[PDB]
């Protein structure tokens, strides 16, 4: 058994392994979101930029777990990534919905953690989460909706029109 | 009482008391409207940011009336600031016409406050508005009123992508 | 209904909405204090200055409220700002035990939304009254006790010599 | 007799030569005031700088006045510069007074300028007064009043242990 481990439960340990799990799906859905939208037939440059931006904030989300869960003492344990949820994402706000959804499943999943870990009581977890995860997961949800609204109000039957707009001046 | 007060007389220092009064709740429907834009069921953060610098542009419009009043020798007689006329201030053109109408408020209680000044004969008041004050709002209410105008003319059914591209073009 | 609220009461979002009203009540109490101070029959530029100061941080205090209140996807609701205790806020002593009076309110209602936030399991408001509320309190609340400490040790029969070298010496 | 003289009266052109009288008094009892704070016997170096500067000031004030005068093609009446008020300008707080009441009178005479400037409708007057004048004596009485209730709250059975850390703390 680890030598530094303290105060670090297995229920903790395995909802930070099932949440690495999360945030390694999360990436990897962020990888397909990021390369849909540079398909040929997509052409969406600052949706795909958006996207791999976000696969890459995941991944330092599931890096600093894992450096995390080797601080505690715990095993880093690797289930099988799933497939994204989607081979095609459709439009933007469909694609951004799924965004919504996937951070909002994320953010829950921070909140359970957070909650295991105060029930737990792990003060460095709850710290962990709340310094490197709850504020990042919530303003990127709100950045998502943000989206969303703008997306939203660019809808109506000029939708491609309002498509290419948000992605030339929102997001570059 | 005060030794430095000399022809500020007490009905413009009840005025300015009152245009300070006013510059507040200004400030503050300008907090409101600014906090309304980056709602995330709002979303236009060029509108939001457009009234966050109203709000800080009428705190410093209500600073700089206690700062003359402190040197006039009047004292501010501070008083309750009422809550924004509207908790959500609708669409854009609507929160920019409720905006013009705030801010020809204001600027009819500085053409008040700069008639009673010129009635009292107090030359230094009526110097300070037209320097600090009734320039200030012209050039405000011009460029809100160039907003309106812009606003009108992405109105129609294309509102929505005409009011994003207000936010993301004029707004920035 | 808001689409990014995640894990957000209503019984948080209306602490959140009353502790905004109370930062603000404390913002506009600093401003009479600091306009107070900058009287010419006052005329204590380091006090008046602190104060301003402390409308300043009490000003960040309720705009990063409302930041937070909308990245949470709450309503920021605006009632009346109520009108600062005092016209006149007498002797320094007096108007910085004013001030740390409202100060340990202001520090009170944020224990006790910190207390709703655990009680609601709100992680991130937690960790965003912790990290930009809580300990801005404190060392506030500290500060002003140092000033208090101070302004007694200087106060007696020479009380007006001292809240002159308190003003010029602790002040600025 | 002037060529460039258009809408500047003889009342307001006398009006200028008496305030210029005026300011030469005030900028001659300010070099008095100023070299009493430099006797040996008074020892205050701040208070003499502070009165020292004030007699610049008003120097800058009469050579404004006399541009101005030229620039309307009115004709400079050079009067009597009047003796100081008194030789022995007290203590620093009846200096200070004196100081206050000179520049109140200065005040009143820009005050009671602009009045005949605007009843003879002389605007560049008005505007010169308003831009150079008004808002320096404003600004100067407001610091004097200052001084005054600072030296005020300095005094009692401490009066030169009060006068010298004026002196030392709000002078240099």
């Amino acid at each position: 058994s680890s030598q530094i481990r303290q105060n670090y439960s297995t229920d903790v340990e395995a909802a930070v392994n099932s949440l690495v799990n999360l945030y390694l799906q999360a990436s990897y859905t962020y990888l397909s979101l990021g390369f849909y939208f540079d398909r040929d037939d997509v052409a969406l440059e600052g949706v795909s930029h958006f996207f791999r931006e976000l696969a890459e904030e995941k991944r330092e989300g599931y890096e600093r777990l894992l450096k995390m869960q080797n601080q505690r003492g715990g095993r880093a344990l690797f289930q099988d990534i799933k497939k994204p949820a989607e081979d095609e994402w459709g439009k933007t706000p469909d694609a951004m919905k799924a965004a919504m959804a996937l951070e909002k499943k994320l953010n829950q999943a921070l909140l359970d953690l957070h909650a295991l870990g105060s029930a737990r009581t792990d003060p460095h977890l709850c710290d962990f989460l709340e310094t490197h995860f709850l504020d990042e997961e919530v303003k990127l949800i709100k950045k998502m909706g943000d989206h969303l609204t703008n997306l939203h109000r660019l809808g109506g039957p000029e939708a491609g029109l309002g498509e290419y707009l948000f992605e030339r001046l929102t997001l570059k």
